[PDB]
């Protein structure tokens, strides 16, 4: 027909993308009705939210702007927290929102909202196109900012008039973002010379250190010199079980980690895609000086703990590629060699049921466990926010990239269930896990109708405690008391039926390991209800373990 | 403990706020722990989006303030539609959010956002506080803007330290916001000429013309005056029984009701509380225009006002019905009346040719309307299911027919209802909703069950999107993204601890609801609807048939 | 019949006559339009100026001062103007080019985002994008820059939107309404609480200030019998008739006799006061009083100010029911005494002090000088420093809308672009416009303009060679002064390189001939006094409280 809105449809074509989230309304209409004749498969929604949700993961998982694509006013509104997760969190998308016609765009009229001013302040890029000429530019711009270093969100409106709007405006290449090249040379031999002159240099693999090509990169580089390293939680997936000895897990959330005590007694921190949202540098980089250098694809945020004696901005694989050319293996001192070995088995320690635990129900550690023990590394397994999640962050191993999928940006509740979704359409055939608390779990259950309408081979774990939890322990860490933390528990397993799923229950945590197995051998969507028994969760923000080291030294 | 915390639960306190809905997190948890030890009554929300909406319905139900508190990032950003859609209908809603502390506002750190920002383009007020020797200040401000006419939104952000710092800062009264006096005295006597000299005078009562006191001021004005009147959607039970006589239907969505071709035939328009916003002047309206309300109005191509009278809405209204006489109509616009009200009868009526298995939407309204009682509260959702109430649902108080006629919001019917239980102890509250939109916010049933709230929620069951699809039908003549697969209603209630009904055939329809209205605590009952007379809601036919009479 | 035209023919609608602008390409279709048809398009040296121009106007007659600028620099240099006037009840409205709508995203010449911008610094911030919507966009525009509190409204033109040929109608020109007084019983209360105090004080603020406020304040105050205050912006309510019950401008420093009077006062009316002029924390101290707060808007609430009552609607309608039934207050002997003390007080800081003696004229006798050089109705513009202190405590204004002052955002360079915009308001008068040297260099180019037009302004330098008001706070804090001096110029050859007269206060005694000279003289004219700035820190001096404070 050729209107505005064949010319959208034809940028997601030149753009390759595959699929399309939304949820059609009168404004967006004609671009709905273009994508009847061609261009990507459209995932209906149940919310504009889940959706957003969904397009992140995509980009997560694949490195392509997801897209999301609503009408105006509550259509466009229920995509705020969504974009902001995204935009926070280094996820490529692009949103596609009707508005008004331009005639009535400053009237009190139905679903009227200034859309380019609402997601201003949580986006990368936020427009509205005013001349049906101009689409194919600013769509183009759009998808081409959202994957530029740092990767976040586009948010492109549209006024009806402008997609309904008949033209003979000729589309433009999709010209794809390039590439930088590696940093500057005389940064990178600065660099090396920092870490051969270190008596305990160490790696902090941050949030883009965690894409596919980095870690490669990152573990090149692990190997060849033996540096000792920390994950953030969207840096999981670095280790390797042949990294396994110089891995000292992930740091975040409460300074009491090994990972901790490492990076203090660090004298060089290597940082890579580090951006400082995963874990602020004031947690971590005190009780000393210590020689920072910053490997990223963006200039460094100053901060009072974080003045980098050494940038190096370029592409991060690349980057680190040239180091590792150049850099050889680090001999450790005997004292270095102590502190290590002695962080190390606080470690496991760490890792261990308490000695004295007696309960009907499961430990944390044994889901965590058991969990891991039933699933292949190929398979992705997404997290929601809350207690579960600190339990996951901190215990669960991933092996592969892009197989642990953590918020750790805006920590949004709900998104475990709508990743999933978006990992299974990336990953067709493969089985996707999700875990989610009750609580955050009804954030997106919603979308449960989306998995089965899709026959999605998705295993959700609900891990069941009946409080919001992580707010709970928090407030009696600083008030010895809780507030609004308590609701009531609902039928996990008929919820999961009426919706047409599975759903299965431990009803005790001996048959946890069973339970899991057969939801991962059931066909479409599971819900597991497990019940968790969290009195050890107070203990996740304890200073026992920097207290006992301390007095070590 | 003289916290910030403790300044913020003062001014909930002296505003007179029985309940705040929220959930928890860290940058805002010091003004829960302050909630533990005085303050309004917690309901816990298991979505923001449903604490906005319930705060919502607290401000259209009593004209004090809703309030809704949650935590940094996610938290603030999950209130969005929830405000927009308040600042819009006019309903008065206080938000109280958290953010990072002073310090790293500007830094790349957990749940960090410019939260006054982000609200600035959706409320009438979105500020941040930022020294905590202000924040009763910035809260009592708030509390008077969002009552203010025309009521909205307004947004407070707090740092974590703010609320958490120590502090001998004094409280300040919650001093009420004031009304205005009635419109310019002058104004009302050329409103009043207007009126007895026209041929054929209507009233349109619009947005603000639903509140209770508007309504008994006009409902003195129709009746001595013995105008004819239509409503737009939000102004849903100015009608009294008594005035049925006078009473010309809902306006809004299409073109083609006997109140368009009224007041089209109209010489002279009262229009009382009108936000364009319900129903677009280019759609209804030479005739005399006479604008009655708290604010201004915005001028448009369909709409230049020849008298304003602005000023308080009820005051107003008595001053015009003190002073004018009775209107006696020329046969010819009796006529009209007559033809008029006769057109509005046939299609109040489900069809002659109707055969179905399922349900006529004309008959779920109907069951529904002679199933609740007058005083009922009737929340409402958006969708087709809405087109039907919204036109042919029946209110004859003020307040018991709510529906979402700014921004159409789905999700807000079952939230609604639930702040309306907590506002109206010991009655039954009704909420009706389409399939698509009870999945928006049908995780609050858990809240719901929670209270043992008396709702009884009316899901109309199709398996589409479908005022998306029949406007798809008659523009494209196709449909696009509008299927979805269908639940269990009934087992999903069930697994929330709540009632599941099913209407399993048409007739079964008067006792399911009734059975519904009689049951104890919330019942969701599954209706199924069958949509194929939809398309005809958009249809021309009527406004043509008219034509030609003429 | 363009978008251009629509918008002159909405021009014609509210009456303008007069249009400051400069041109630029992305605008000028609007500018050729006006060759046809429309208001007399003045144009300016500057686009501050034409703002400031523009505000004149909207404060002299009620209807929206309007000016009109190109895309770009045309439409950013708009800032400070509209701000001043947004902050200070002016009502204006912008008009502004901006890009093709094709090319709105790009980085193109003088591309910026138009609404963004002036979103934080005015009511009404809008751009057009369809040729259809200028009539109501416009329209709307007049409208809320008038509806009260009244302000700044600014309206954005993409250049192929106003170039665009089209059929569409105007739209009628709606006037704002106005509302009725405050309700009954409310008069009733604010009665009731006055009738009942030993001490109730009238305080005349922002919006008292208008022509028809003060016709119906002056009843007031000489019916009851009330003492008075003003803030700067409400000069000219006071008449030669009400100079007994008289207690001076209070601002700035909390320092003066309409302090103290305020303090000790048991009920206090405001009206139309905007906190802008003077906090509340100021003088709404030591003690309580009850607050009365008429208004046409809701008031806002501040830990130094929570009404008791609000009277919310028309002011100069509610201040009439207030006056219709109210009788007069007579005070009894406590308060007669302070009333008394106060009011010589009040003399004594108004005389030049005892040991005065220098080469150059002290303030005070400038003050007095002018005032006498100069009748009542006479406008008199001023600009902002240490010379506008002096000006707004001690220059007596008897006509509404004579003294005109920025006393919101303290914008230095208002005075003569001011008083050209008085000027072309009351053709046929001379105009008094007065500055600091440093404050007169901020938009002094614009008499080219007044030049060109044969303006009768009579523009008046405090010469001191520094930026005092800033230097003495500066002491008064640190001890020391920062950044404060500048080099002088020749006042009186800059005025003669335009084309105006300039005149010169040789010695302090020929003050009221150099004045009086300047007042006969055609055109333009620019008189350079030198003053002596040595008092000025006893401006924000704090005896008077304190001495006061003794003598209770
Ligand atoms: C949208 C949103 N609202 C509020 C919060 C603050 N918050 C963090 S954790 C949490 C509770 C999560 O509880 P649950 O999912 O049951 O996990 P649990 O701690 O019990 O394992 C809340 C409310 C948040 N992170 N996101
Ligand atoms: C939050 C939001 N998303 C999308 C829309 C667009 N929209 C309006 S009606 C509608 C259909 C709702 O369907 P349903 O609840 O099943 O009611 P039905 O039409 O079937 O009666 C949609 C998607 C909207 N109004 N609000
Ligand atoms: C645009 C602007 N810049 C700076 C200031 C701060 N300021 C207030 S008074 C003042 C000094 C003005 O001095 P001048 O005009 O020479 O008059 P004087 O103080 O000498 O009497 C300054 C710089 C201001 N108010 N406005
Ligand atoms: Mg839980
Ligand atoms: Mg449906
Ligand atoms: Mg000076």
């Amino acid at each position: 027909k050729n209107r505005g809105a064949e010319l959208v449809v034809d940028c997601l074509v030149e753009q390759g993308v595959t699929h399309v989230f939304g949820i059609p309304g009168a404004k967006i209409d004609a671009v709905f009705d273009a994508l009847q004749d061609k261009g990507p498969e459209i995932i209906v929604a149940r919310h504009e939210q889940n959706a957003a949700f969904m397009a992140q993961a995509v980009g997560r998982l694949t490195g392509k702007p997801g897209v999301v694509l609503v009408t105006s006013g509550p259509g466009a509104s229920n995509l705020a927290t969504g974009l902001l997760t995204a935009n926070t969190e280094g996820d490529p998308v692009v949103a596609l929102a009707g508005n008004v016609i331009r005639a009535d765009r400053l009237k009190r009229t139905h679903q009227s909202l200034d859309n380019a001013a609402l997601f201003q302040p949580i986006t990368k890029y936020s427009v509205e196109v005013q001349d049906v000429k101009n689409i194919p530019e600013a769509v183009t711009n759009a998808f081409r900012i959202a994957s530029a270093g740092q990767a976040g969100a586009a948010f492109v409106s549209f006024p009806q008039d402008v997609v309904n709007e008949v033209t003979n405006t000729k589309n433009v290449r999709a010209v794809a973002a390039p590439k930088l090249g590696p940093a500057a040379d005389d940064a990178i031999s600065a660099a090396i010379a920092k870490i051969q002159t270190a008596k305990l240099p160490v790696v902090l693999v941050g949030m883009k250190g965690g894409r596919p090509e980095a870690i490669k990169a990152v573990r090149k580089l692990l190997k060849k010199v033996q540096l000792p390293f920390v994950e953030t939680y969207q840096a999981a997936g670095t280790l390797s079980r042949d990294l396994e000895d110089q891995y000292f897990g992930r740091i975040g959330l409460f300074r009491n980690q090994p990972g901790d005590l490492l990076l203090e007694q660090a004298d060089v921190v290597l940082t890579i895609g580090y951006d400082p949202i995963e874990y602020d540098p004031k947690f971590w980089n005190i009780n000393g000086d210590r020689t920072i250098i910053h490997l990223d694809e963006i200039i460094a945020d100053i901060d009072h703990a974080y003045q980098p004696d050494l940038e190096l901005i370029g592409d991060i694989p690349s980057t680190i590629n040239h180091i590792e050319h150049d850099a050889v293996k680090v001999e450790f001192a005997e004292r270095e060699q102590k502190i290590l070995s002695d962080l190390k088995q606080y470690m496991h320690e760490g890792e261990q049921v308490p000695a004295d635990w007696k309960s009907d129900r499961a430990h944390p550690l044994e889901i965590v466990k058991e969990l891991r023990n039933a699933v292949d590394d190929h398979v992705t397994v997404t997290c929601d926010i809350g207690s579960h999640a600190i339990w996951m962050s901190r215990y669960f191993r991933s092996y592969e990239p892009l197989t642990l999928m953590i918020s750790n940006g805006m920590q949004t509740l709900g998104v475990a269930l709508p990743w999933a979704i978006g990992a299974s359409l990336v990953k067709p055939g493969e089985k996707v896990v999700s875990v989610s608390g009750d609580g955050g779990f009804l954030f997106s259950a919603m979308e449960l109708e989306t998995a089965v309408r899709l026959k999605a081979p998705i295993v959700h774990i609900v891990w069941n405690d009946s409080t919001y939890d992580m707010v709970a322990f928090q407030q009696l860490k600083k008030y010895n008391r809780t507030s609004a933390v308590d609701f009531g528990n609902i039928d996990i397993v008929k919820y999961a039926e009426s919706f047409g799923a599975t759903g299965l229950r431990v009803e005790s945590p001996d048959q946890l390991a069973d339970v899991l197995r057969q939801g991962m051998n059931a066909e479409g969507p599971v819900i597991i209800d497990v019940p968790v028994d969290y009195s050890d969760n107070i203990n996740l923000a304890s200073d026992k373990l920097p207290k006992e080291f301390g007095e070590l030294m």
